């Protein structure tokens, strides 16, 4: 009966507030837009909720989870208009796209790939101080700002923990990206997230997760029985033991994101965040050659 769900929202037409522009691709589509009072460039995404029916609950939960974020590591959450059965959400508007978007051209040097996974973390280590869980960590939910910031995006799936619920034990996430103990709804914590980030270390540098050659339905079986997958190739020492050290079936071993910002990989191969426009640039040329 979605009772209380209108409330949450502003009854005002959307399109008297905001201009939809430029079509750019969970629940719904992204549009680039304006507000048309202020003149700042918006993310807008609609959604459908009759078609999205039976995804309700999770539309909610990602409302609920950006609405209580406030850090530059999450993407920002300003408002949400309901018209009709359309759900309008205006989002902080990233032009650099997604780490998946700009591994299109090619591989990704070390120092990349480090000041990513850096920036990474420290959107893990606010998320999991505010007792969150993102639960779908990939290349795809990490988007930059045309000035290079980077940010954690879709929060459709993600998990809260409080006194009464210390432990989540839903099984959500992407196959590929999803942590052992999540796949076998053991009760698990925020080092699932840390898990996913090794698997996106290795898609960061492969273009790839780990294990792209199998069926997503048989990785999800092996995942749980199998040795964790590693960092093989052309690649320094301390990636692979930054890729180690997260991908620990014993979530015990897999170190906090905390602890990870120290990891020799990071300290030694970041950059400023500044300096990722050169892989926006580097798409841009690929496109337009
Ligand atoms: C609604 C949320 C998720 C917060 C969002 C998405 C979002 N931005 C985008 O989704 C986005 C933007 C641009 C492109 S692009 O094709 O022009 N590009 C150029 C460089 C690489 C590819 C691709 C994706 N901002 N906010």
């Amino acid at each position: 009966h979605l009772r209380g769900f209108a409330n949450q929202h502003s009854r005002v037409d959307p399109e008297e507030l905001f201009t939809k522009l430029d079509r750019i691709g969970s629940f719904g589509e992204v549009y680039k837009g304006i507000d048309n009072h202020t003149k700042e460039v918006v993310a807008i995404k609609i959604i459908d909720l009759e078609e999205a029916e039976d995804e309700i609950e999770d539309i909610q939960q990602e409302i609920t989870v950006l609405s209580q974020c406030d850090s530059p590591y999450i993407t920002r959450y300003f408002g949400s208009y309901l018209k009709s059965t359309k759900l309008w959400i205006i989002m902080e508007y990233l032009g650099g796209g997604s780490a998946l978007d700009l591994l299109k051209p090619g591989p990704l040097e070390e120092t990349y790939i480090a000041t990513i996974l850096r920036e990474i973390l420290k959107g893990l280590d606010y998320l999991h101080s505010e007792r969150k869980i993102h639960r779908d960590i990939k290349a795809a939910n990490v988007l930059l700002s045309e000035q290079g910031d980077v940010k954690l995006a879709d929060f459709g799936v993600a998990g809260q923990l409080t006194d009464t619920q210390i432990k989540r034990n839903t099984f959500v996430g992407t196959p590929f990206w999803m942590a052992p103990e999540v796949i076998k709804q053991s009760a698990y914590d925020f080092k699932a997230d840390i898990w996913s980030l090794g698997i996106t270390a290795i898609e960061l540098a492969k273009g790839e997760p780990p294990n792209s050659d199998l069926h997503p339905m048989r990785v999800l079986f092996l995942i749980p029985k199998n040795s964790p997958p590693t960092l093989e190739g052309q690649h320094s020492k301390p990636f692979k033991e930054f890729v180690e050290a997260c991908l620990n079936k014993d979530p015990r071993f897999r170190p906090t994101a905390k602890e990870l910002l120290k990891h020799k990989f990071i300290t030694r191969y970041t950059k400023k965040t500044s300096f990722l426009t050169e892989l926006i640039d580097r798409y841009k040329r690929w496109k337009s050659e």
